[PDB]
């Protein structure tokens, strides 16, 4: 049996992900594999209990590939491991997984870098996500959105909305970055909503500026949310404030998946 | 503490070792580090009983296999940061380590090693299933061109398995001065005269990454210097050796097929 052999990105596309602190890539994965992914997803919202986030209906869901085989195989998957290792230039673990259902009918700007530093001890931003579409994402489905090279002034400042970890995940966010701090990078920079089809992968930078707007459309924008970590940049487990289902304290490095009969 | 963050080959330098079959990095290794290298080879050259090899005109050391079995330091030099990275990046997968040698080749003393592709000895004795493979070659030593340089026919493993003359039922004339599968003399000066012959040189903490189809000798050394080479030979994990269809000992074929990761820096 035999896998694709490990695909990486161009010496172009690794510099526009560095210039823009984003990159897409197209139908990495096919329908048949993201229906998969779909069904799992929503037996983890079902039955995920206190690592569900909630109107009341699923916001999303936290820490998948501790507790699902199938979320647990994807982030080994020789689609995506490779060019983390590669974007890092380091072995790499997952720091956080999370699915974030974006239903058909916000979350404020902030750096994921900012959370992570402060909430869980990371101490440089050589992190990064990949961000799987399990729908389509348009300019009508609330996609991310946001300020392209943003990621080159390192970590922002920010008010800190809470003395706990319960709101670094609801509409009201512990980090958000102000106005007039925004105002400032939008009017330098832009903002950009990358869009594709369901099945691509868009990878983004620890330290960009991002958001997304509320979805009142009739489509949902789920995505499957994989962050991986420089295993040298391991979190500082002494300064860690919040489970295993948000901050990862296993630093294995990870190995891709082979083809098995099984 | 730091690691240098992976550095892996340029689109240039992958399509010049797919082309030609073999590519040299200067200087990858420094004085000190090969240096304890060095020192580590002596200690197995000295206590690897059976895993030591001679040459046969004289009784002097010829190579010792499966170091990184039995020595931490050779342990950790498979993982290194330099090295695992390009390793995975050539093979497109993870990698293990399916041949661990250092050879030796004496500043008066060293001998022969007939042309040949090392993949034939894998399929043939260990169970490799394509040549998805690859040998990392550390220079102890500046090689050059009189010390008995490793010499490629470039672009020749694009052919892959040549047809070979086999001595014997076992395997220990894998290792001898004398091989069991030595080339038939008409297809190599074929293939010689159409690829010609090339002996990359380089300086001391080099390392010359070659294909495991790409022929390949090396001649006695008649300088006053050493060329000291540790080799170690990655195999892709999907690659991995049959080893229902294998004849030689672990420390010559590996069968633990974990995937390698790298080495990281910590406080000791
Ligand atoms: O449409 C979505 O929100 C993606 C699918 C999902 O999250 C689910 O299947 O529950
Ligand atoms: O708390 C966290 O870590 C995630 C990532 C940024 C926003 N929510
Ligand atoms: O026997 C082996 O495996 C090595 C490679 C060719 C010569 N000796
Ligand atoms: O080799």
């Amino acid at each position: 049996q035999i896998m694709e052999p490990h695909d990486t990105l161009s010496p172009a596309q690794v510099d526009e992900y560095r210039k823009n602190g984003f990159l897409v890539q197209e139908h990495v994965f096919d329908e048949e594999e993201i229906e998969l992914l779909r069904a799992e997803a929503a037996q983890e919202f079902a039955s995920g209990g206190e690592r569900v986030t909630v109107t009341g209906i699923v916001r999303g869901v936290h820490g998948c590939h501790l507790y699902s085989e199938v979320f647990g195989r994807l982030v080994r998957s020789p689609r995506l491991l490779p060019i983390a290792r590669q974007l890092l230039r380091d072995d790499v673990y997952v720091h956080q997984f999370k699915i974030n259902a974006k239903r058909a009918f916000v979350w404020e700007w902030h750096q994921d870098y900012t959370f992570w530093h402060h909430e869980d001890g990371m101490p440089a931003p050589r992190a990064l996500s990949a961000a799987i579409f399990l729908d389509e994402v348009t300019e009508f489905n609330g996609p991310l959105t946001f300020v392209p090279g943003g990621h080159g002034s390192g970590m922002i400042d920010a008010d800190v909305k809470g003395e706990g970890w319960a709101n670094t995940l609801t509409a009201s966010l512990k980090y958000s970055l102000d106005v007039e701090t925004m105002r400032g990078l939008i009017e330098r920079n832009g903002m950009v909503a990358p869009k594709g089809p369901r099945g691509s992968v868009l990878w983004f930078d620890a330290n960009i500026p991002h958001s997304s707007v509320p979805n009142i459309s009739p489509f949902d924008r789920g995505l499957v949310l994989i962050t991986y970590n420089s295993v040298e940049n391991k979190t500082d487990v002494t300064r860690g404030t919040r489970p295993e289902w948000l901050a990862a304290r296993d630093f294995t490095p990870l190995t891709a998946l082979q083809a098995t009969s099984f």
